[PDB]
């Protein structure tokens, strides 16, 4: 067992309404959990509990090891595209290349005269929303970790590009890794080992896509 929540209830504000209520799930090592639900349902808050920024008022939580987190809000720091993706981690050519390929960034990078040394975040290039999202995803995936927390990482991408990168990056490149993906897309829920649908803090559904189909 790699990540467990058992009867978890939590509050952002003392005496407030709970942001998560009686949440239950289990992820085995190397599995994929999809976390879905409407705005404000508590999906990012769930990831924050795993990262220790939100403590449970009821229930138990299990997780161990290093975390790599991809925010739903893409970001860039001043530096090259290579520096933004490696972001202080040791460099390896093969690992870097495999990530940028899985994230479709090789096409973008190949069009620049400076290639991977193009400078971002310093007033030169203005990246599109989808470029910034794929760079942010690549940064999180390049980091070596035991658990990957990918919070709606496909912002600004069209549905086919999102499908392709879900398959090449989250399913293929990351096949051996424990992953929690916040996402609402049907194919992602179908390919996940488990699905957790949140609604106003509560567990709307927890199980497999197959079990939901059977209902
Ligand atoms: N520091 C915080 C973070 C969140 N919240 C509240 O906790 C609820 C859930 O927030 P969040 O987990 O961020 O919702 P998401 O499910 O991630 O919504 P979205 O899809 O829009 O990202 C919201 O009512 C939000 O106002 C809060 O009070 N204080
Ligand atoms: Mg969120």
């Amino acid at each position: 067992t790699e990540v467990v929540m058992e009867n978890v209830t939590a509050f952002w504000e003392e005496g407030g309404t709970p942001v998560l209520k009686d949440i239950n799930f289990k992820i085995e090592r190397g599995q994929l959990l999809a976390v879905a639900g409407s705005t404000g349902a508590g999906k990012t808050s769930l990831l924050m509990m795993i990262m220790g920024e939100l403590e449970p008022s009821e229930g138990k939580i299990k997780h161990s090891g290093r975390i790599s987190f991809c925010s739903q809000f893409s970001w860039i720091m001043p530096g090259t595209i290579k520096e933004n993706i490696i972001f202080g981690v040791s460099y390896d050519e093969y690992r870097y290349r495999s990530v940028i390929k899985a994230c479709q960034l090789e096409e973008d990078i190949s069009k620049f005269a400076e290639k991977d040394n193009i400078v971002l975040g310093e007033g030169g290039i203005t990246l599109s929303g989808g470029q910034r999202a794929r760079i942010s995803l690549a940064r999180a995936v390049y980091k070596d970790a035991d658990l990957y927390l990918l919070d709606s990482p496909f912002g600004y991408l069209d549905v086919l590009t999102e499908k392709e990168i879900f398959e090449s990056c989250v399913c293929k490149l990351m096949a051996n890794k424990t992953r929690i993906l916040v996402t609402s897309k049907m194919e992602h829920l179908k390919k996940a080992d488990k699905i957790l649908i949140l609604h106003e803090g509560s567990s709307y559904f927890y199980g497999t896509f197959s079990e939901l189909q059977n209902l």
